[PDB]
């Protein structure tokens, strides 16, 4: 890393936007892969909704409706879901609680729609649990087979592995865009091309890519894409599912009840149009509003500027972890091959000990399986530490982790 | 109504706790049956969580402790306490809303208990979220969807209860309070017949939890669901309570992270209840603010809240009855309304009534109120609905009555 690159991450022009970070200047929060800290403008936007337009034809409900629709449009534009006139395709944005529910919705609705016995559902060994178990469940129910894309020695899914596992039997392919443990960026567009050539649907878990890299559903050629707002400076409780307009109309509803209907009788019901077809009951309008505020915040900061800073932070994190001979990185030792997350272990020390000591030094990391236990079994690991970076981190935060790990070794080495 | 009762609802010792009402003194919000307004302390608790403990490090331990305190508060609020009065926090499951909890129950309890030929019994009063999940699970299991009907006084009689809940019944799911009629159903009595038939009792408490005392042990229900946003909590938080043995027997609903104990490539071992039913990152801040709403409601005393809202409902029905051009959809006795009063201005579409009322800063709901099978039973296509909460007052209701006269002047 050059003198200038290190200088760029020594400066921190973003940390002050976050009240919890400004109020706790000694704390080095390196667990953004789990959830983000909240920008002040996102917190006040949620409180502002509840104070000024809280409603579920009167004026408050009309404003709340307009605030929701503007948030759908902002989210659609953020992931490139725009029509030929750049008009955002807001009606292809479906709100959930998190990525987990969106993937449950997809596996249930798309699985019932498309899966026949003998079909193949292809996922990767890097998948988060929420992109595994809904497929275990629906495969057993439809008679379909669950197929796994494996990695090579460099934690990558090769084109040969893509063509070897995605065969004619494939009906659904659901792959994470970025691994929440390895930080590998998977070639989603290339996987989609093979997936479509075999007549299958492409689902993308973008929970770890939406906060860090450019997401464009049209350039990615995916049929469905899901992510969580709380991982990109939005509030908790809001997940997003984008869907190809024709596919969402064919897909059957997931949750049923109020607000997803057009009419109901004692014995049947007629479904509402998309996206209302997939949103049952009272939605979190304030959380949706605050998510739109998060998009406007990220837009104003420039995602290209965010990505550039987060590549440098990731490289500095991997580079500085590599100077500790008692640290084994779980993944690539090349920082540029890490988006966000860097998994590692202090040799012979359980991650629970590493994390407990690091918190005594005001360092927040994640320890355990990281909801990717099949991946860890593949790599012969019971548990790992995981440090993750966001644009509001800086060089000092990483140095504080490195100094904290020397204190871990001094105690457990 | 006595002279003191009118003076009681004339004074309003609560609405100043709600920033949107204090900032808009001219607005008469009578749509609390759709959603509550937020007390200041509930809004600040949500902001406070994100500013102070948003997350084995300190912030995560604090957020874990804050979430568990909220479960305990919610369980004690609905009387879910053990034999030592300790709240049964592990029987509280968080959803987005009542709708998702009812979808969870219908899917998980239906798969666990429904056999072909079994009866699922609901009532004609049900909200759509307590209808369609039963339509769906019945079509899949070969069960029958049976309806408890009303008498001429909008009540479910003991005779109808015994007639419809028969030996073939496996699941009974009835609303505690109608979101259109305001009728309070005898949930304890329905559960008695339900359990004698060897069936499970499910309660939609979305319209009762904010108004009347809910005690899961006195109601004898097996599962109960409600929404926090209808009881001064934030949106996005729903609550499902269940008997501990029943929640263990019930299969998971959503699957994925956080609800497991271990995972392999081909299978998974589930976490214990309630984590078994909570997949992925939960809305910890909304959970925290929901506990703050419980603390706020506890400080006001439900017995005081119910007593005030009973007076407001009586005044609303009494005043609506003074208009010859208003037809109440439901009982004409105000004490038979919990919260909600549905009505129609003769010959005027509810959309017209609501448009004019908004010009007069009156907020009501117009349409089907997500209870279309009920309106079809009552030969209505659409109605207005005004609803009362403790932070309403006599002025709000009078403003509605005056606005209704402006409606008749324009469309009568
Ligand atoms: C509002 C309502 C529901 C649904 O509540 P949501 O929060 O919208 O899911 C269920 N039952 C009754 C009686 C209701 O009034
Ligand atoms: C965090 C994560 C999920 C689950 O996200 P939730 O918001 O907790 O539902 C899914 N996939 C990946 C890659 C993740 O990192």
């Amino acid at each position: 890393m050059t003198d200038t690159e290190v200088a760029q991450i020594t400066d921190n022009p973003y940390k002050a936007d976050f009240p919890i970070l400004a109020a706790n200047p000694k704390v080095a929060y390196l667990d953004s892969a789990a959830t983000s800290q909240r920008p002040r403008v996102v917190i006040e936007a949620q409180s502002r909704f509840y104070e000024t337009m809280n409603a579920n034809l009167y004026r408050w409900s009309v404003d709340a409706t307009a605030a929701i629709e503007d948030a759908r449009a902002s989210i659609a534009k953020f992931i490139g879901a725009v029509d030929k006139n750049d008009k955002p395709e807001s009606q292809q944005i479906i709100f959930t609680r998190n990525t987990s529910e969106a993937l449950n919705l997809v596996a249930s609705s798309l699985g019932r729609y498309a899966l026949k016995p003998g079909d193949d559902v292809v996922i990767s060994i890097m998948e988060h649990h929420s992109n595994i178990i809904p497929w275990q469940q629906i495969c057993k129910a439809t008679g379909a087979n669950l197929v796994y894309l494996r990695m090579n020695s460099q934690y990558q899914i090769t084109p040969e592995e893509i063509a070897s596992k995605i065969t004619e039997r494939a009906k659904i392919v659901s792959v994470t865009h970025v691994s929440n443990v390895l930080g590998t960026r998977n070639d989603i567009k290339a996987i989609a091309k093979r997936t479509h050539a075999m007549g299958a649907y492409m689902v993308v878990d973008a929970a770890q890519s939406a906060p860090h890299i450019l997401v464009n559903v049209h350039d990615l050629d995916c049929d469905l894409l899901a992510f969580s707002a709380h991982k990109m400076c939005g509030p908790m409780g809001i997940g997003v599912l984008w869907g190809r307009a024709e596919l969402l109309n064919a897909m059957p509803p997931f949750l049923t009840g109020g607000e997803m209907i057009d009419s109901v009788t004692e014995t049947g019901a007629v479904w509402a149009p998309v996206p209302e077809k997939f949103e049952a009951g009272t939605q979190d309008a304030a959380g949706i509003y605050a998510t739109g505020a998060a998009i406007k915040y990220l837009n104003g900061l420039d995602m290209a500027k965010i990505e550039k800073r987060e590549e440098l932070l990731a490289r500095y994190l991997v580079q500085q972890l590599c100077t500790l001979d008692f640290v084994d990185i779980v993944g690539s030792k090349l920082g540029q091959n890490h988006v966000g997350a860097v998994a590692f272990n202090v040799r012979g020390v359980h991650p629970h000990d590493v994390s407990s000591i690091l918190d005594m030094n005001n360092v927040c990391i994640r320890a355990g399986h990281h909801s990717a236990e099949p991946l860890l079994i593949e790599l012969h690991e019971s548990s790992t530490c995981r440090a993750s970076v966001a644009f509001y981190n800086d060089k000092h935060d990483i140095d504080q982790l490195i100094e904290g790990l020397n204190q871990v070794w001094k105690i457990f080495g």
